[PDB]
C-alpha cells in the first residue's frame, strides 16, 4: 500500500522555496537527503517534485518507458540562447532525433582518433604554460581547466582558436557566453524580475546572445563560402543527413549546437579535471600509483590515441572524482503516464522527479560503508556495479552525447600532468564548491615542480 513522502521545512506560502535560495543548493539538497532519506517531497508556488536519492529508486526513474527528461528551469532559460540544441530540446521536438541521429557517428569512441591530434595541440599549451612558470609561481586550478576545455572544443569542434592561454580577458564570445549563463542562472533567484533593477541586465543578455549568435552564424557562413572540406563536427552538421527523415540540420540548429557543446562541455570536464587534481593531492598514494602508471605508459614526446586507452588507473581515478563530486549534479525527469514508484509511490502523468546524483553515489547499499573516501580501486571490476548505481553522465538516449570526448580529453591531460609535474598542496586548500548550472572547487591552487621531461 501507498506511503508517505517526507518533505522538507516550509516557509508557509511559499511552502519549500527559500530552501533553494542559497548559494549552494545542491549541497543543501545532500543535507536534507541525508535527514530524510531516498525520496522526499519538494514544492514551490505553483509546482512540486521529488528527489530521489537511492539507487532502488533511480533504477526506476532511468526506465525509459515509463519517465522521459524533463527541462528543469535552469534549462530553460539556457534555452534563450541554446535554442533547441540537444540539451535543452524536448525528446519530442522534431530537431532532438535530427540532430542526435546526424551527431551520433562524430562523438563515438572510434570519432575520438580523429579528434585526438587537436586535443594534444591544447594539452602541449598547457604543459608549456607549467613548464614556463618561475620558481614558487602557483597555478589556478579550474581557471587554467577552463582554458584548456573551452580551446579543446573551439579547436576540435569548429577549428577556431580561443587562444585561451595568450590572455588574461578570455576572447569576447567566452565573455558573452559565460555572463549569459551567469545571468540565466540568476534568474532562478529572482523575486521581482520586471523591477527596474534588471533592466541593465535584460539589454546585457540581449547583447550577449547577439555576439554568440553572431560570432557562430559567421563561422558557419565562412565554412560554407570556402567549401573547405574536413571531418570536424561542423563538417557533419553541414554535411551529415538524418538517416530516419532523410533531412540536414538547418543553419540555425547548427549554431544552436556549436553554442550547446561550448557551454555543456566546458565547466563539467574542467569541473572534473580541477576535482582529480584536488583529489591526488590529497591523496598521495592515490596520486603516485597515478603518476607511476603515466610514467610507465606515457613513453613518448606527444601521447597517442592508444597509450591514452592504456591509462587505465587514470580512468578510475576520473570514475571516482565523478563519483564524488558528478560535475552536472542533477537532472530532471516527468512520468509519460500514471505509474508506481518502487511498489509505494503512486504519480501521475506529468508528475516531476529530480536525480540527485551525488547522493546516489553515496548510496552505501551498493558501495558499502567507505562511501567517502576516495579510492579509484573501487572501479576495478565494473562489471559489479548493479545497474544505474552511477549516473555522472545522465541516462538513456538523453545521456551526454560528450561522454567520450570528456573523457578521452581528461585522460590525456591528467595522464599529461602527472608525467610532467610533481604537485604541492602549499595552502592546505580547504574545499570549497561553488555551484553554478555545474560544480568547481573555488580557489584550489597547487604548486607543479617541473620532472623536466621533454615534449
Ligand atoms: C565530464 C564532463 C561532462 C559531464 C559530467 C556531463 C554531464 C551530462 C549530463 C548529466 C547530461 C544529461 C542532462 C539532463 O538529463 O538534463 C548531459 C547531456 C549532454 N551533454 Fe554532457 N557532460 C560532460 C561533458 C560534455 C561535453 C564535453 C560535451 C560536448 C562536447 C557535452 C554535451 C552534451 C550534450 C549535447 C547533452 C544533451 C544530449 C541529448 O540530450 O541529446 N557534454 N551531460
Ligand atoms: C547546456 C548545459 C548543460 C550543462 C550540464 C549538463 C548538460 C547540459
Amino acid at each position: 500500500t501507498i506511503k508517505e513522502m517526507p518533505q522538507p521545512k516550509t516557509f508557509g506560502e511559499l511552502k519549500n522555496l527559500p530552501l533553494l535560495n542559497t548559494d549552494k543548493p545542491v549541497q543543501a539538497l545532500m543535507k536534507i537527503a541525508d535527514e530524510l532519506g531516498e525520496i522526499f517531497k519538494f514544492e514551490a508556488p505553483g509546482r512540486v517534485t521529488r528527489y530521489l536519492s537511492s539507487q532502488r529508486l533511480i533504477k526506476e526513474a532511468c526506465d525509459e518507458s515509463r519517465f522521459d527528461k524533463n527541462l528543469s528551469q535552469a534549462l530553460k532559460f539556457v534555452r534563450d540562447f541554446a535554442g533547441d540544441g540537444l540539451a535543452t530540446s524536448w525528446t519530442h521536438e522534431k530537431n532532438w532525433k535530427k540532430a542526435h541521429n546526424i551527431l551520433l557517428p562524430s562523438f563515438s569512441q572510434q570519432a575520438m582518433k580523429g579528434y585526438h591530434a587537436m586535443m594534444v595541440d591544447i594539452a602541449v599549451q598547457l604543459v608549456q604554460k607549467w613548464e614556463r612558470l618561475n620558481a614558487d609561481e602557483h597555478i589556478e586550478v579550474p581557471e587554467d581547466m577552463t582554458r584548456l576545455t573551452l580551446d579543446t572544443i573551439g579547436l576540435c569542434g569548429f577549428n577556431y582558436r580561443f587562444n585561451s592561454f595568450y590572455r588574461d580577458q578570455p576572447h569576447p564570445f567566452i565573455t558573452s557566453m559565460v555572463r549569459a549563463l551567469d545571468e540565466a542562472m540568476n534568474k532562478l533567484q529572482r523575486a521581482n524580475p520586471d523591477d527596474p533593477a534588471y533592466d541593465e541586465n535584460k539589454r546585457q543578455f540581449q547583447e550577449d546572445i547577439k555576439v554568440m549568435n553572431d560570432l557562430v552564424d559567421k563561422i558557419i557562413a565562412d565554412r560554407k563560402a570556402s567549401g573547405e572540406q574536413s571531418d570536424d563536427l561542423l563538417a557533419h552538421m553541414l554535411n551529415g543527413k538524418d538517416p530516419e527523415t532523410g533531412e540536414p540540420l538547418d543553419d540555425e540548429n547548427i549554431r544552436y549546437q556549436i553554442i550547446t557543446f561550448l557551454i555543456a562541455g566546458h565547466e563539467t570536464t574542467s569541473g572534473l579535471l580541477s576535482f582529480a587534481l584536488y583529489f591526488l593531492v590529497k591523496n598521495p598514494h592515490v596520486l603516485q600509483k597515478a603518476a607511476e602508471e603515466a610514467a610507465r605508459v606515457l613513453v613518448d614526446p606527444v601521447p597517442s590515441y592508444k597509450q591514452v586507452k592504456q591509462l587505465k588507473y587514470v580512468g578510475m581515478v576520473l570514475n571516482e572524482a565523478l563519483r564524488l563530486w558528478p560535475t552536472a549534479p542533477a537532472f530532471s525527469l516527468y512520468a509519460k503516464e500514471d505509474t508506481v514508484l518502487g511498489g509505494e509511490y503512486p504519480l501521475e502523468k506529468g508528475d516531476e522527479l529530480m536525480v540527485l546524483i551525488p547522493q546516489l553515489h553515496r548510496d552505501k547499499t551498493i558501495w558499502g560503508d567507505d562511501v567517502e573516501e576516495f579510492r579509484p580501486e573501487r572501479f576495478e571490476n565494473p562489471s559489479a556495479i548493479p545497474q544505474h548505481a552511477f549516473k555522472p553522465f545522465g541516462n538513456g538516449q538523453r545521456a551526454c552525447i560528450g561522454q567520450q570526448f570528456a573523457l578521452h580529453e581528461a585522460t590525456l591531460v591528467l595522464g599529461m600532468m602527472l608525467k610532467h609535474f610533481d604537485f604541492e598542496d602549499h595552502t592546505n586548500y580547504e574545499l570549497d564548491i561553488k555551484e553554478t548550472l555545474t560544480l568547481k572547487p573555488e580557489g584550489f591552487v597547487v604548486k607543479a615542480k617541473s620532472k623536466k621531461i621533454p615534449l
